[PDB]
């Protein structure tokens, strides 16, 4: 019910206490999903489930500055399943983005991009049916 890739404007950027909620369903034969919190052409926070990286499922997080990817942060907890509905919650906290999937804490990602108020778009892409994408202040 939303078209992927989908752009969600974040007006005035992000700020601590801002909660972003993404609902959708992973496609049957999924390979990849990405959420990109963007500051212009930079990617402040890339959140990238890979369903088949050398026959392993991994989430890769990173930042893109001046077209260059930095040091990846990985982990092995992988809550997504092909064919199944998911909820991703991204809570902006003072020193990191905090991600929970299906109401279970997954990971945190320390802020590398410091101008939070310039992180003004969220891109959602890859092998999903996207139901909804929104934000609220908690
Ligand atoms: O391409 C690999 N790595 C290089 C780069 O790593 C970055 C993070 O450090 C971004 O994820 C880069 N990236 C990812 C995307 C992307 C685009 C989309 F439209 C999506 F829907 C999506 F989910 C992801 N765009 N840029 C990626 O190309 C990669 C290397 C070795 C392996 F073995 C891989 C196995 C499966 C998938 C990817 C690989
Ligand atoms: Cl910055
Ligand atoms: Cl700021
Ligand atoms: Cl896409």
């Amino acid at each position: 019910m939303l078209i992927v890739p989908y752009n969600l404007p974040l007006p005035g950027g992000v700020v601590p206490r801002m909660l972003i909620t993404i609902l959708g369903t992973v496609k049957p034969n999924a390979n990849r999903i990405a959420l990109d919190f963007q500051r212009g052409n930079d990617v402040a926070f890339h959140f990238n489930p890979r369903f088949n990286e050398n026959n392993r499922r991994v989430i890769v997080c990173n930042t893109k500055l001046d077209n260059n990817w930095g040091r990846e942060e990985r982990q092995s907890v992988f809550p997504f399943e092909s064919g199944k509905p998911f909820k991703i919650q991204v809570l902006v906290e003072p020193d990191h983005f905090k991600v929970a999937v299906n109401d279970a804490h997954l990971l945190q990602y320390n802020h590398r991009v410091k101008k939070l108020n310039e992180i003004s778009k969220l891109g959602i892409s890859g092998d999903i049916d996207l139901t909804s994408a929104s934000y609220t202040m908690i």
